[PDB]
């Protein structure tokens, strides 16, 4: 995946099966920068066009930190324009990732804070090593999360838990995050990458055309009320049926055999 | 309850006190069929009209399946017209149950998957035995949940967990479900029905007229933003107050005695 | 603050640092009254105007109850005109606290149900003693929660749990509440007030200008879908950057010193 | 319809063909009364139950007043309970009128002001005699339109014109209202009833089942954004097709003969 | 445009300058067909890709019919599947037209009824010859408009006028449509095509990049409340500003010369 | 008002009765500038505090220009920072005018283009001189309207007419504007101010408390769908009833005499 295009060397992409592995490679904290943000949005676009990929996994280079958030240089003083433009880039990149047609899993191999946590929130599922600590510390410096942190964090864990981290600037351990629902699963140190890939391989096992259409329905509630999507849900359901791939899944279950699709 | 109209033998309703008990009776997996869906909507309409019933309980016949989901014959390939119509049936049927004036409790005594889970999601409160496992496997066959699963599950348990079950096709034990908020309470095997009837009997102890009005307000957020409903809440409260029944519930508390209403 | 106006002696406010302490002092159950509701709304308005206060704490006088809910004298039969007016007073008072620019922490040192629970829900963060029990018992007497309870409780804990407390009239201990996400933290008896003050101290360490702007974004989901707020989230961020205060927060981290603002 | 039920003599119902004619009979100004409000809501429900009536027409007794608006008796000082209760009936009454399944035609034969204009707004279509003048004068007396005027008037004619009438208390002649979209058609004096009845006969020519389903869709925008209803529009369309009546209408045009349905 | 593409022979594409001319050519009433609808969607997508096109015009072949809507063979009885599929096609095609990045001008040279009217509505601007009559007659055959007509018509003309056309099956002349706002301009017979091309040329005089971004904003209200879109309007404005194309327009007004962009 | 407040020389405020007259005083074109934008927002705020003001009128100094739109220097190339900040002031300033509790009347005394038209749209009612021409030309310059013009214009005149002005860069005379609903009234040259003030004298005749509360209801549809506001409309009605001023207006009509309030 993404074998032919101008992509920052800071982001390295390795394709495993139908899963594309994206690693932030910025030393020493894997801090986000304008070059990586541009690459990510572009990468997501390229990966979406590719039909051979059904899942994506994001992890931080190095053991210590998945992502330290935004690099200090981006917010260097004396330029108002810079802050504006860069808020744009986080939103575009993270929303693109949030909009990846395939399943996205974030393997938190180190502590995720600020932009780093916002990136993980973009991914559909989060898997974290026990030692990682996740928090939004922007409030301490007088900046809000501008990557969608304000919306995303309450959504998963509720407003009260979201408020303590951003408002009170309190970091949470993996055990806490799993308890509040921030992270779906907890893993032993260093196992986040393998578990994510292992899970991403399971995603390859579901119909590609189906996964791509179902994911918007799940995330529809963000745009609009859930009851409104109900007519569309049946309609999308009818569209699937009008596919070669659809008939294969039902037949396979009927005959007790593994489904095979294109 | 539902003593005489043409009701499918597949669905049997027995009346205990003020609670109507509905059980799927389809062998061997209790899988849903077109006839059951029609009856369920009709049963809900008839139940709403009856004023002697304050609570509803649905369980799966036998100790192995609350519900197996949709029957394969119903989705047998590959006629597109049928598919459109069965999804329509699910939506109306599940929505009708979701909109029941009285409280709806689903007692999970068996495997509840696909359509069955969606049905359980339709119920206000879910009680599950420790052994039961719930998941949405429609993505594996290339079919989406058309019963409101795409909305209902993320609402109850959050997006991250919901995607994992549907997108990753990952079943959940009773313990995970209670932890993620999917199920309100966990019970020993075979005790779901007894627990369901027991919880339903307490609901009959609250004002009938109140219960029907209060349920819409709670489910208001799905149609629209919560804050929009605040004016309506006060207006519905006063509508409750201009009733003979409301004066009785308050009086009982003052005199420290059980309230008595029609 | 709030020592120079007419404020009911039932509500006592103590100013500690940048935290304002609000105590309900109505014996014996700390039940809400018209005099308290008016003071609360006025109090919140004065507190917002004050620039020395960054956090708010509310606690119930006495060990046994944080708040009893609404006073019985407040809902005596059979007058409807008042009932309409009292319900209005709750909404006005509760929304004012909910929209307090600073962080609001509710310390639950006693049983908090009905109106009292509704009050805690308005607060940003809730800390509860192990013994405290919280429920909405209005349905049993035929009254719906009029303080925004129908919206606030499902939002934090989800519909299934929320329906149980109101519809089924079931009380929850601190432990269940922490599990369901109703309370962010559980504390040893008598320590909630001290812990809340301590947590309130953490809020002082974050930039005031940031906290006030940031708080609306997190609560944006209630008024509208979260995705709608994303362009605003970037816009408000640029506004924060256009200040003398914001540059101090970022610069302090680079040189790893505590931020100093006014 | 309304042949054998307890209805106020102030309101008279005449059944012509498939249209039921309802006339306000309050002397001398045809002002609304509690008896009128109750009868209206009760009547509308009854009309909705009757399948023989596909259209509705509303007219004001006497040549001079279509609807005097609210009676002073209702808002007579100084009881507060009276006002809250009475606003409730207008909302219930008009909304029921607004929600009539068959078409509602408002024939303006006389002065329509205050509640009367609000009533006409509830009607789907308005036909007015050239002489009649309509405005909302409640602001002059310190009362807002509580019948939905604040929403309804702006929707039809725009914010600028609506504010002018309500905020500036400016009455409009038939010609001006037609120019602004307040009234779809203008008729010579005394021809409103005939034109409204005659327009109502045309509606019977359209499929009753189609008509009842289509009207909510048109009115969907008031509850939610237009685009949101698009999936459901297709769904209800297919629902029409699975009906004996649809096949006849579709068939009738092809033969070039008038459709015949029940 | 679109010469090296497979489009139904019925749809004719002519390129004048930056304006692409599409003519429906289905005899004898220019009624829509499945072959036509897919091409239309496809044609729009190809047009969106081409940067050489800034405007779009659609007119009906021959003087007599702009567009007759859906053919009966398309809706021929008795299969339900046929109708579900065609309803999807109208929505997809018309929504694609509505989403054309460039301005779409509808030139009404003939009868526009049913789908044809819906097609016109999908266009941004409508220019009609005095003789053309536009109505929705689907209700007379018992079928609602499935092309988004139920939403599109009340949006342009208001509910009251919209209801009469759909509910009462009333056709409107060019003058009446102009008065009600259905058509922006009325033209002499046979001048609709020339006028549309001439109008389309004027759009070329505004910045292409600006036009594509601005057009969604105007249509934002359909998705959401207008007030929600304002922060985004400011954001997109800044995005436009960060481009060479924007600097040219400002320069042109300053020196009083015509703006020149790619 | 603005008796003792810090305002730029460029806005002139004269108090006539209960109407505050605000005139843009920028030569030669009355073009908007950063200094005026701030004054506008502050002036609106101050006008809001004064209880002696019930109406607002905005006009441009000189006969020829109500407003030239935005000043060229503020949007001068090429700093991205300047443009972002300038867009921000337009929104704050215009929304403030939009949010004035008292009625706002725009007297179009001269050419109103770009910002000027957007400024006029913020006003509740627009009165224009026959010779005045209004258009949005920003698209010709490659800039979108950042003053909410994209939202405001289609709301008043509809999308179709809105698109031609902005997308086709076409200017409209008063007869055209009046016809399309852009302006409520057309006036003879030079009488706009007198007519505006005269119309502003009318609002003084209506209860001040009702006007301030009623105006948000009319404008509630912009934030959210209209049916949502109906419960609140009833609630606000009841709040007005709980006021001394409300009783006075109703009495005057009963006694057929002029209402008198403070």
């Amino acid at each position: 995946k993404a074998s032919s295009f101008d992509d920052t060397h800071k982001l390295t992409v390795e394709k495993h099966g139908h899963t594309a592995l994206i690693t932030i490679n910025h030393p020493p904290a894997n801090t986000w920068d304008r070059d990586s943000l541009i690459g990510l949005r572009q990468l997501i676009e390229h990966l979406n066009r590719d039909d051979d990929i059904y899942a994506l996994v994001v992890t931080g280079q190095g053991p210590k930190f998945f992502s330290a958030g935004a690099d200090l240089n981006m917010f260097a003083d004396g330029d108002k324009a810079r802050a504006r433009e860069m808020a744009r880039r986080f939103g575009e990149a993270f929303e693109a990732l949030r909009d990846f047609r395939g399943v996205s899993i974030a393997a938190i191999n180190g502590y995720a804070m600020g932009g780093g946590l916002e990136c993980a929130l973009a991914c559909d599922i989060r898997i974290a090593e026990r030692q990682a600590q996740m928090a939004l510390p922007e409030a301490a410096v007088g900046l809000l999360p501008c990557a969608g942190g304000t919306q995303a964090l309450p959504w998963l864990v509720g407003e009260g838990w979201a408020k303590r981290m951003i408002l009170c600037n309190e970091r949470v351990d993996a055990e806490t995050a799993l308890r509040i629902g921030l992270v779906e699963q907890v893993v032993d140190s260093g196992e986040a990458r393998g578990a994510a890939l292992l899970l991403a391989a399971k995603v390859a096992r579901q119909s590609p055309v189906a996964i791509r259409t179902i994911k918007p329905l799940i995330q529809g509630a963000r745009e609009r009320a859930p009851n409104t999507w109900l007519p569309e849900e049946r309609e999308r359901f009818v569209d699937l049926f009008d596919a070669q791939d659809t008939r294969e899944g039902v037949n396979a279950f009927l005959e007790k055999r593994d489904p095979k699709w294109r």
